[PDB]
């Protein structure tokens, strides 16, 4: 299992426009395309994104290409992020797709933002960090992915996705 498929059972893939779970405009693999209530600001906020007149739909090859740059700017934020940095560093390769996977559904700044869950990460307090990463909206609003990725920070291991 990698962070591409694993981000890949959490998103789904959806090849025309579609509301998220907050309501968001997206399209393909959980890209936003826009926090407006306007579908018409979703489209042409789309066909920016790749380059020609979509009118709300595309290609399986478009989403993974979309797919692909968000994953890398995932990481190359997290390893630019004074905050977010040291703890990826510290980290074991699943445990590192754990955090990839909460930047990149909620977005730098949003992590940054679990600031004592982050400590307790960094310095490995596995039980500790799951039942205090459960204590958010996140997790309230998105129960089963919150848990099959507190469950990943918690194990080390992909037991959480080996069902799915």
């Amino acid at each position: 299992m990698n962070i591409f498929e694993m981000l890949r059972i959490d998103e789904g893939l959806r090849l025309k426009i579609y509301k998220d779970t907050e309501g968001y405009y997206t399209i393909g693999i959980g890209h936003l395309l826009t926090k407006s209530p306007s579908l018409n600001a979703a489209k042409s906020e789309l066909d920016k994104a790749i380059g020609r007149n979509c009118n709300g739909v595309i290609t399986k090859d478009e989403a993974e290409k979309l797919f692909n740059q968000d994953v890398d700017a995932a990481v190359r934020g997290i390893l630019r992020n004074a905050k977010l940095k040291p703890v990826y560093d510290s980290l074991d390769a699943v445990r590192r797709c754990a955090l990839i996977n909460m930047v990149f559904q909620m977005g730098e700044t949003g992590v940054a933002g679990f600031t004592n869950s982050l400590r307790m990460l960094q310095q490995k307090r596995w039980d500790e960090a799951a039942v205090n990463l459960a204590e958010s909206r996140w997790y309230n609003q998105t129960p089963n992915r919150a848990k099959r990725v507190i469950t990943t920070f918690r194990t080390g291991t992909w037991d959480a996705y080996k069902n799915l």
